[PDB]
């Protein structure tokens, strides 16, 4: 079968903070962006769509950064909270590099997919 896995630590003293309210909360946790349906290869000039949840997602109100890779560039907030699909179509056919970026006033996390998009051959 198939699975994933992650791990990190980051604590440090009290030396500095941008924030005046001490309020309870918790990082985020079981980060990761999936495509609608198991794909194999899609065609160039089609819209995919990318489902974002959370296993928790205790943590507040927290920013995310998508990367196309394909020089689109776009900073969602609170993605896992509108719980809306990052549509995106793609022009040339080739293997795409897409990543996210977490960082909120409790923790931080980040995932990495891959796409595929082959052209009109066979398959």
């Amino acid at each position: 079968g198939s699975s994933g896995s992650s791990g990190c630590e980051g604590g440090v003293d009290m030396q500095q903070s941008q924030v005046q309210l001490q309020c309870p909360l918790t990082p985020p946790r079981g980060l990761q962006v999936s495509i609608q349906g198991e794909a194999v290869a899609v065609r160039p000039g089609e819209d995919v769509l990318f489902v974002v949840r959370q296993e928790q997602g205790d943590v507040l109100t927290t920013k995310y950064q998508v990367d196309l890779g394909d020089g689109f560039k776009a900073m969602y907030v609170n993605l896992t909270l509108t719980g809306e699909p990052i549509r995106h179509r793609y022009e040339s056919p080739g293997i795409y590099r897409v990543s996210v970026r977490a960082e909120n006033t409790a923790g931080h996390d980040e995932a990495v997919l891959f796409v595929q998009v082959s052209g009109p051959s066979s398959g």
